[PDB]
């Protein structure tokens, strides 16, 4: 009751991953779902057009998803990856902070002050390449460290990197992360 | 509260691992708990026949466990590696909202289409009598192909140990290190 | 809704590492989420000694944090490392056992009989270096193989290895272990 704030379960593109694209060109895949003093996230990347479908032609390659909230849990769709807001599981006026990553934990790094290193999540995901061959991403998630303007409230960011000996396709195959999952110390309701 | 579906904390002989036996060689552990819309699962692989545990005898094993639903989700016995259906924590009634979404995980369709989005990887372990300690490639797929038209549902996994040395050179107990993981599940 | 038993989403020092110190030099987050009949953990360690935050001059450490609770669920400070109970994010005078790890999913070692390997979690979580530099550590989380003495119940132990072929660091830098989450077989309420 109240605890699923997300994409829905299978979008239309509604992700720019190519820098200066200005219509979406993958299927950003994201649930929230409250669990105590916790968030078990859920997230998954599919590409939408010959660009993000063509990547894996090289055997080093980065890909960053950028999501910025407002002081209510709601998407800053201008400065976001994300050009679509989340909307709760059974949906209209509604406060997502609850679903935020916390402040008290995951600080905004102050001039003067240090890095707050205790910000990032690090772990795992694969492509399964159209041979068969599997290939591990390695994954960042980055909680609120610095914020991208005076508008943002919340920062959470995603970055799949891949760093193998020899490039996953020769042609186009469609790009899709296997679903990785986290978790995260959440803001006051 | 009507949210876990399982096998129970520490099963009987319960599931059928070698090709051609009529009887349980091993016990699956299967915990998936309703969170919102997803499902948290929990699976671990205990050995209990002689094959099973002295399997890792060799460098290159694979263990496919395969999971049949019916429309309320309820195993099939018949077909799947687990032949003893799953129960609730608490005492029949629909175990549908704990099976895997046919929007997020569909079925391949005969022209053109694969689903690679419904397959889950990932990682766990086998601690060996020696204390040496191997990786085992986890593959879950949802859904995908049917065995059959009996079927609504399909949860596998699979285990891969791909090493350069055999973990064993003796029977030890087969037991695969807790793996978790998470999907989006059906409606209730 | 009595769901979450923590040390709190940023806690003071609490937890010993250094063998023979007597007062705390690290801070441990731990937190325990009830989650049908499984427990969904999150655990992150920070240094707070000058001790702790110079073990990363070595390419070989390993850390231990060791938890030994009473029938109630509750922290036996004098033989643990956490120094101070967990205390439930809403609600002193409470039953924790329902967070405990199952003795009959993880036993108690007999003499003589052979241990219970079914009893160990493993994973991997990352240091991230003064330089950028990401370090994988081993993680192995224990549950109930063996009670340190008569008072003990329930028994969660951690430890991260590093096992490096070079040193993360070369002067003194805030541990910090990456966010690592587990999931096991709760006890019952």
């Amino acid at each position: 009751k109240n605890n699923t704030l997300w994409t829905g379960p299978k979008p239309e593109a509604n992700c720019i991953i190519e820098y200066g694209k200005q219509n979406p060109d993958s299927k950003l895949t994201l649930i929230l779902v409250k669990n105590g003093g916790i968030v078990n996230g859920y997230v998954t990347l599919m590409g939408a057009s010959d660009y993000v479908n063509t990547l894996f032609k090289n055997k080093n390659v980065s890909i960053n998803v950028e999501l910025y909230f407002d002081a209510t849990g709601h998407i800053l769709p201008d400065s976001s990856s994300l050009k679509t807001d989340l909307e709760l599981k059974y949906k209209a006026d509604f406060s997502a902070r609850g679903f935020m990553p916390s402040t008290t934990a995951y600080p905004f790094d102050l001039p003067n002050a240090g890095t707050h290193n205790e910000n990032y999540i690090f772990g795992q995901c694969y492509y399964k390449a159209s041979d068969g061959a599997l290939f591990p991403l390695e994954v960042t998630v980055m909680l609120n460290k610095r914020l991208p303007d005076s508008r943002t409230s919340y920062v959470m960011t995603f970055l799949w990197s891949l760093n193998a000996g020899l490039a996953p396709e020769t042609t186009q195959a469609t790009l899709i992360t296997s679903p990785f999952t986290f978790s995260y110390i959440r803001e006051d309701d």
